[PDB]
């Protein structure tokens, strides 16, 4: 039966996540709580967004995503709960997840609940939504919420009510689209025949380097598997390799691989060695690619 | 059905916790195991105590708390199993947890099982207890326990029998109050109009600063929300701010907030910035407060 | 209910493990997923092996072990799925796990599923096996597997089918013994009457030192409890103590203990203090022992 | 005998400084070379300036100051050689250096030779000058200067000729005042009645904190010895103490002292303990002071 | 002609030492200033003492030792100036320094000038003294000394007057023996046949380990070259080697050597490898030796 | 008059270098001791060689180079003293050092004294020699040398006698060429049109990267200033730039410069930024260059 997938900035160094889970099991006795991750940089909504955007196609229909970083905790702000539209295919190629031909997911089958602070920006961009509500009903949140713990009060608790079958439309008033806070997503720019983006993430624990340059950005340049690329990082450290599906395509252990990661984005790595860690490469460094 | 909430010093870098879990599912097939945390400083009973004392009000009645750091592993020592009295309200204000008016918890509704080494000191202080037993019966522990793994043998295994409905009074003989080991809890001193305590913890991953000065100590001084405080850390850092419910009350990002944390304790932080990390503030540093 | 115990190198800093879990619940709705650990050094098959070899006796019969580090992801390689023979006793002494006299486990009661890259080397050595198959059927893996995520495609997904009762023999063709990749396990040598091995691991979070010198290597050498030992580490740092069952046997806090760990191997520690961390002792350092 | 006092960014990890010295003795055999320091942050002209501005009153008349960080090495740029006017009193109080009443120094008694890159900015501001020349004559520099070693070619070599009595006016053409490159010296601001500046330096090896708030800024603001001050660092860390002449005035070891350093600037310290190091205080952090 | 050997806690990261030197050349134009070292832990008089006690036999007669760490700077304290008695033999064996049979040094041939804070404790112990004066005359120190720079005002400046031939007896009044401040030197204990001391120092940059167990303590036990020793560090590291004159006597590179250092003290090292650095051995650790 | 340039592995954290200097002034009262450097990695003869090979052309004729790392201290080995032949031009271009056309140095004008352990390998290679002697005479070394301090006994002391005019041929017997120990100098290899060497050094404090690829190696490939080069480091981090005389030729601050350093070797840097430090580039990394 019901699943809550829980992504927070609470860490795993104290009992904070367990407090939320205790309440989730209290409210929805049959629930399964799946940890997404609790290690994001606090208050970094763009990073939290990366951990939650790709999730729906992996989960059983009816799954509730409880997703929180809440620096405006204790203020008059209230969470947003949305039923997304498209589960959405994903991966380097763009497909359903699972055995055989994959598991097709029906539309309108997932709910996200989150602070209304832009955390859901890319979820809404990539999946769309069918309905959105402000979370205000004392049936689903505390009458006297703990000031410093709104992720528990305004996300974990109401997520468990939704998992327990509390009607989404009863959590509070519908929100107009402009009332849902979004963050600005920096565009990949074309610079002659080059594409210019950033390092979006270091892929821990491996030290692979992920960029914000999407497959679609490459397809738009006619760059496909086999293309010899020059990928320049930090505007000083350059790299040369063909675009390949995987790490082993580089040949010898330690050789440079340029590939599409499992999220659909242009990435660079060493084959069975860490690229990022020895050279201290970091998120936010410039990333330029050209054939 | 049954829940075991599991707090240990085992970490999550090998299969130790999984070994305990396997045995829990072996003994109580329908159990749900909830991780509290496994990252405590080993052998620091005062720190372990902080991760378990606030738990009961969050959990369904009948939950068993399996809580362990066991430096006396492999000796003639035996664990203690206690049925607590008051589930106890908590928070900055002192309330039940949950939506609406919160979930009131019945008395005598939770069991803790732990080494008899002081780990349960504050649990017993804040909740009281109705009965306490030494854990000795070969029905609930190994006849030949692994010398170096008493958290598994003397806590995890018998917790699962308890969760499965093994009668608490049958784990072994009743313990008199003086036979339950306690650690000394240093008091918050009165020093004129001031209060003198310590930094109890750095609140990871945020770098908030928690003190052992409780709301009840503040009340003794008549310090309420709105009072302008000087909070001096480490003897030399006279921070000045009013006592506010939350971080955002400090105004601009990075401004100092003095507040009551979600555990009921006087704390200090910066608004959506880390206080402790840039200046390497630490547990054990002195903390003085005055109006 | 069915259990999957999941060991990977995916870490816990993003949604990787949760994607695997989502698919596990999709395929086998009544499953319980137990995390073994996700923190292993990527691509270190010998380390991964250490985290999985001791598991079976702790788990209910029918448990599926999904175990992966997959540096050959996206290649023509296919996973191996084996039903092990002996659940196998373990510990410092060699016993069944659990309360009373322990829980005996029937033969042929556990499946491991893993990359065919040597990860299962010690599992097969210590437990033996009844049957082994290559994992190829589109009924249990994707027809179009994600190139960079074979742990999910070729381990997590099929493990969930096996947990749901998919016949093991139907995953693909039987593998001959020589077709199952092994790593070389470096032997404990004798230099005269000294036993010469290595530091196999630092036991986090404690800083205990584990060697690859097993109880049986000691028995062959005529060393039992009470024997005064000289244990030399890194060909530099000497330590002297009798062989004892546990840490507290050393007397005062900080005193050296030489002992058999819970996995059955010669180890060294300080009593309730860290040995490894102050001296920066490491996995791979030489370890020599003599009576 | 002639003295060259030598300040560079060359460090002391190779033979760089010794190459300069060899040439100094070659050109001026009776010279004494005094190391000022060689550890400055490379290319940080403001830091280099701090190490040289206070020197003249300490040295015998006729001393040549050879002072260099040379990031424009190998370009068409040429060094500037100046004879300063006032030797200038210094210290917390403003006095001549030395025993008795100190050693008065005659005007026009010192030469500085440096890259024309702003290094001499504060030297000229605090001392003034009588004459300034561009260093171009092949009598005092190489006809074929080493491209990457202009500190040696254009500072060390000519300084040795000047020490040996080569007429200053013969090194090259006179420079007009506007032709001498200056850096902007960021002013101490007033925010109401608070003086607002920066941490100018960490005083190694002690971990004292130096600000750019000078004795005269204090005098203008009506602050003298005995005044109770609140000094805030990094817009976060507050400290409170009276202004005192020295560290021991703070009382117990570890107590906060706010003082005028030996260069005449407002500074903060712990009495015989490091302030900066435990709190990781740094150059460039804001510093605010108020009575 | 005259030599001042200068040891301070001033470091070499700014112009502090250069300021002292300028004043030395100002007062005594023909002086040679020799840096002893400037890198001592500030305020650690025992460490400063180790850098100056072995000096006299290496220097020409008439050398002045200017030696300073001055945490009491700016108080009513005044330096002490002493003419030592015995230049004293030194080394592992106890000999004069130099070629041939060494350079015998006359008695009463060296002056030390230092804060009266215990810095000269071991100088006076090992050399004795013939006369001692408080440094007060405005002929040799500033009438208005810089409060925060007493090493310059009360040591460097008067050292230069002394080097210039200013009569020692004229610096101020004679001091009685009890007026010369000393630090306590912990003894090397006899413990059965064993000797119990400490690690006095890590010998940088090699990472050799020096003890406070002197050749004369070894002689008391009849421990000579060739004796097989157990040297235990930090309480738990029973190193075993014969006492040898030098490192290479240990044989293979990396082997343990136990030796008498160039200062006369029992020490331990590896042959052409670092002992202290890999295992983070430290000053203050216990050191026990027995045959 | 006489100069001794002193290069050792003694560091500057204690009085070791000062002990040697004391003796140098004792033996040769008129001497000037110039520090080359004391910070080399102990026992690394190849590194020590780099700090001393380029020195002669900078120093007055008659200069004695006292150069030591002595891991065979206390053994029967004895130092070598050589009169070199060619002073040798140097730099990126190959010229005399100094003002005007530079200072031409006569042949046979410099002596090196060093352990006979290969330290002088490159000195002898680049300068040649006219005579070489084993240093054994009790007129120039101690009759009873300190076992652990042969750099003082067998280098510093006899260097001072040579500076004082002791006849070189009287220090001991002449050495045949094969009796002078040399280290192996790895060749730069041609790999098609590429040159393959190593990173010889990180140029501290700047973080420039120096290779063992000489100007002559470039001239041999017809690579001159202006040539577009691809310089690959560590076999993964590549770089592209024209060969230029200096850093500023790169344009903007932070741009990659490929140049000939002041020692004559192909090097790579960022313009007024550190290359090595952010990417943790190190000595011993591969360096490949191609036009
Ligand atoms: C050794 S740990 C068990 C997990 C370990 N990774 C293993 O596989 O054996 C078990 C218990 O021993 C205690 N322990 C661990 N190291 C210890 C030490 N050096 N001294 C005393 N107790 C220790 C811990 O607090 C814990 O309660
Ligand atoms: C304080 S944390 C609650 C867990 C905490 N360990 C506890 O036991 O109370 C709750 C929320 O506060 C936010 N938060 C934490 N520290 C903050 C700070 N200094 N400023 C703004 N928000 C903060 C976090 O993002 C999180 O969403
Ligand atoms: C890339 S990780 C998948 C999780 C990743 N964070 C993601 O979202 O795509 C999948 C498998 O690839 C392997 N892997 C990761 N980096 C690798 C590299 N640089 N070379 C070879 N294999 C690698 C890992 O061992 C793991 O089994
Ligand atoms: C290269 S350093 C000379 C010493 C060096 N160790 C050598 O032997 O060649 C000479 C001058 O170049 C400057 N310099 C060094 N690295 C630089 C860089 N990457 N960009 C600009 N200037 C630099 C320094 O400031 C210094 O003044
Ligand atoms: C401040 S240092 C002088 C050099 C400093 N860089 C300057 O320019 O003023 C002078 C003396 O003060 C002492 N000193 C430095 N910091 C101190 C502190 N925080 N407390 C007590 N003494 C200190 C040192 O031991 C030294 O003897
Ligand atoms: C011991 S150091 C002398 C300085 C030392 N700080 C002292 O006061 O005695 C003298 C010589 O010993 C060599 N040395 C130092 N430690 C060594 C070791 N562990 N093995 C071999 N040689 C060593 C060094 O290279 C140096 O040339
Ligand atoms: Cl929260
Ligand atoms: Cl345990
Ligand atoms: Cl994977
Ligand atoms: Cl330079
Ligand atoms: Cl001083
Ligand atoms: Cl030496």
């Amino acid at each position: 039966r019901p699943i809550i997938a829980f992504m927070s900035d609470l860490g795993t160094t104290d009992d904070s996540v367990a407090q939320c889970k205790g309440l989730m099991y209290s409210i929805c006795p049959d629930v399964t709580v799946v940890d997404v991750c609790h290690s994001m940089t606090p208050w970094d909504v763009e990073e939290g967004a990366r951990y939650i955007v790709d999730l729906p196609r992996f989960f059983p229909e009816g799954t509730v995503f409880a997703t929180t970083t809440y620096p405006a905790t204790g203020t008059t702000t209230r969470s947003v709960a949305v039923r997304i539209k498209q589960a959405a295919k994903g991966g380097a190629r763009g497909q359903w997840a699972g055995s055989g031909a994959g598991f097709e997911r029906a539309e309108g089958s997932y709910i996200y609940i989150a602070p209304n602070n832009g955390l859901l920006t890319t979820v809404l961009e990539e999946h769309g939504y069918l309905e959105a509500y402000e979370v205000t009903s004392p049936k689903v949140i505390p009458e006297q919420p703990e000031p410093t713990f709104y992720g528990r009060e305004m996300v974990a608790i109401p997520s468990a009510h939704l998992a327990a079958g509390f009607p989404l439309s009863e959590v509070g008033r519908p929100l107009e689209d402009h009332e849902i806070v979004r963050f600005n997503r920096p565009a990949v720019e074309q610079d002659g025949e080059a594409l210019v983006g950033v390092v979006s993430a270091i892929d821990h624990p491996f030290g692979n380097v992920w960029t914000n340059i999407h497959r679609t950005d490459l397809e738009k340049a006619g760059i496909g598997y086999g293309a010899r690329l020059r990928l320049t990082l930090d505007g000083v450290l350059p790299f040369e390799a063909p675009l390949t599906p995987t790490f082993a395509d580089a040949g010898e252990i330690g050789n440079i691989a340029i590939y599409l990661n499992s999220r659909g984005y242009l990435s660079i790595a060493r084959n069975a060695a860490s690229l990022a860690y020895p050279y201290h490469l970091k998120e936010g460094m410039s990333a330029r690619v050209e054939a």
